[PDB]
């Protein structure tokens, strides 16, 4: 009847808007019972992801509980019917915890806005990873974010040569992957970034035009920047921002256009709940708008196609998937903070190697 | 060579909001030159359509111009290179005029909000019509509105047995037609209507619930009636109204739900331009939203299809395509006004026999 010392980051306090990592999260020591049920496993956390969607996960986490997050774990011990053996690497929602016990089965997010179901843990096979595509990429381009970009661009958006594609929130991993895929499919690609460096970075990834969303702060100034960046209209919009940039894009939708709603940062994070009605603007364009919830694509078939298609382009150097690996379980909230407010210096997926 | 006296309804004044049809329009005598260019035809108007979408056509029509509308016409006289011969019957955007000279070719709506192109005149064939499917159906179930409903239900929405289908604006020919096709695919069809007498007309047509949209002023009041009317949520939504009813339906979208946007009466007519941001409610449901602009389906193949699929069911009494034909050219604007003020007595498509 043993037990082990583990550390955990827990939700101290609920604060909406831009969260203040130093204030919401407290690092505690915790005794973990190492006694396993017949198909439970004891796991060690090797990497964790920090993502903006955690802001609204946290505001749904009971005070005192650990911060959920996507992670890479190694099995230390396992009961006789556990899905994985000791040594196996898994990707799943381990959280900001050094170690944990779980059977890796799918689990409801009880206190979520929706009845969301966190996926079963995914076995990672080392043959898929090398120095060009390290194991850590199971939290980025070979993970949720990659699956979001690749799934949208191959199961919904049909970018054609000549199209103008708008990507809001382009500086992040998903945005840059969508842009680079769109460019490969032959499109003019316009993005929004948040400073001259980031906008230059997107220009080095192949974006044809980059608009500063800090300068163009309202839909009118934003309408101006789009009309200059996209003079023939918008065929495809990959939206992570919402708000007044999305209001702007909807005024200039072309016929048969397609909008993918991946996130609404300006609503979720900036509490912008009311705005110009958008549906009156989509009838003549005959525009199709599809909500994106990439969990529906987490199948073994899609993960292989991901590693074939997307892993290939990354390895042949036809496609840049950049990540930023902060070291140290104790710097997890400092890494998370650098997503909001400190996006300067931040390229791609931010991970923490523990 | 020669001329003939005609009457025309012209736009004398622009009035926003709900139309004042007696203040907007003026009936004039107009001498038409009847000397025909080589592809021009002289046509005589048999029926005209009055529709809510005419409110926007009007506001885009220069003062003094004639009011455009959908009509059934008959070729009196035709140049040698005309597309049709005298005696031929055609459906086209002839307008509130007793006679006109046109060449039947597609025409750009110069002054539109959108660069829309009115279609070429479409020859009708009297063989195709009997007492069950009168010639006037070329302005209803065998015309515009019929092609809007049928096209949506066979080209976009995949209604499957067990769905809950919600139709805002259900009393008219389009909502009525959607519901009946949805019911034939196994759905539970919920609607809205404005009376008790139409509420009972829809139910008797096979609707399982009918909210009264006048009782339901609010997005709150509308959620409650919907929750009741559709307890398992919405999988399909045919929207003609927008506004607060649409804000309600978007709060209870099921997974893989489809929304088709037909009109936004609440914004177009009632001038409600702001509301809750709706896009942030579609991501988890993976809702698909498609603007409708049925002009895209006006193809020869699609008409023959519409005749055969619907003309069967309508004729065999399995599909109710009622119509309300007002008599008298001098009454066209009064018939148009009832769509907005006195619909309690209308049934299906409103036309005017000239
Ligand atoms: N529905 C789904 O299935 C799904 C799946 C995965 C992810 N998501 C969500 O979708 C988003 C996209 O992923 P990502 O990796 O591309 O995220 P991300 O870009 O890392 O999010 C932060 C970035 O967005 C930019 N940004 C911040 N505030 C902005 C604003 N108000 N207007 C415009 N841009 C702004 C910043 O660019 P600068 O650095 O240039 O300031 C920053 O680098 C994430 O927020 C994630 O939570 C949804
Ligand atoms: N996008 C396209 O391609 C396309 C093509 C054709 C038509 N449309 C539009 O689609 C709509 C449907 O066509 P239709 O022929 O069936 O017209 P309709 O529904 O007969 O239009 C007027 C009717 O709508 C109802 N109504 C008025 N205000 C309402 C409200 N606030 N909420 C709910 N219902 C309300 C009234 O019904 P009660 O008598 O029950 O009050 C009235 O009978 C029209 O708006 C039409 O212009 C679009
Ligand atoms: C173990 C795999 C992990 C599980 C994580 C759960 C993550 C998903 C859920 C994360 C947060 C959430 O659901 N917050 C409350 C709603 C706010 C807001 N409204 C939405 O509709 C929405 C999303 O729809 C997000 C989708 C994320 C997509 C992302 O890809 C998933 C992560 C995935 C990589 C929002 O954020
Ligand atoms: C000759 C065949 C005729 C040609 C007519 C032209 C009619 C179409 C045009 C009618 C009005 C219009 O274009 N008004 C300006 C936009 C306001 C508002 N925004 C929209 O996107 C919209 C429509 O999307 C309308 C679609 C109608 C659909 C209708 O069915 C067509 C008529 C059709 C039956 C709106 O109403």
């Amino acid at each position: 009847l043993g037990s082990m010392k583990t550390e955990r980051w827990v939700v101290r306090e609920h604060v909406e808007g831009v969260p203040d990592a130093a204030r919401i999260y407290e690092k505690v020591e915790t005794e973990l019972n190492t006694r396993l049920g017949e198909e439970q496993m004891l796991l060690k956390t090797l990497y964790v992801s920090v993502d903006p969607y955690l802001q609204g996960i946290c505001l749904d986490t009971p005070i005192g509980d650990h911060m959920g997050a996507d992670s890479i774990m190694q099995v230390l011990d396992a009961g006789p019917n556990a899905p994985f053996r000791p040594g196996d690497l898994v990707q799943g929602f381990g959280g900001w915890r050094t170690h944990l016990v779980s059977d890796g089965k799918p689990k409801l997010w009880q206190t979520g806005t929706f009845p969301m179901v966190f996926p079963a843990y995914r076995k990672l096979d080392l043959r898929h990873y090398d120095d060009a595509l390290p194991l850590s990429t199971a939290l980025g381009v070979m993970g949720g974010p990659g699956m979001t970009a690749w799934g949208t661009m191959t199961k919904f958006m049909q970018v054609r040569p000549g199209d103008t594609v708008v990507v809001s929130g382009a500086s992040g991993m998903i945005g840059t992957l969508v842009g680079q895929m769109a460019k490969r499919a032959g499109a003019r690609v316009v993005g929004t970034a948040g400073s001259a460096g980031k906008a230059r970075y997107l220009s080095q990834l192949g974006f044809d035009a980059v608009i500063d969303y800090k300068l163009a702060d309202d839909a009118d100034k934003m309408r101006e920047a789009l009309r200059e960046a996209a003079p023939d209209g918008v065929d495809k919009y990959f939206d992570s921002i919402g708000g007044s940039v999305t209001d702007a894009v909807f005024s200039m939708l072309n016929v048969g256009s397609q909008v993918a709603v991946c996130w609404q940062w300006a609503t979720q994070v900036q509490r912008d709940y009311h705005g110009p009605r958008l549906l009156p603007y989509i009838m003549f364009p005959r525009a199709t708008i599809r909500g994106i919830f990439s969990l529906e694509w987490f199948t073994e078939q899609n993960w292989s196609a991901l590693h074939e298609e997307l892993g290939g382009l990354v390895r042949r150097q036809e496609l840049v998937a950049h990540e930023t690996v902060q070291d140290g379980f104790e710097h997890i909230p400092a890494a998370y903070q650098t997503l909001f407010s400190a996006s300067e210096s931040n390229r791609g997926k931010v991970l923490v190697r523990v």
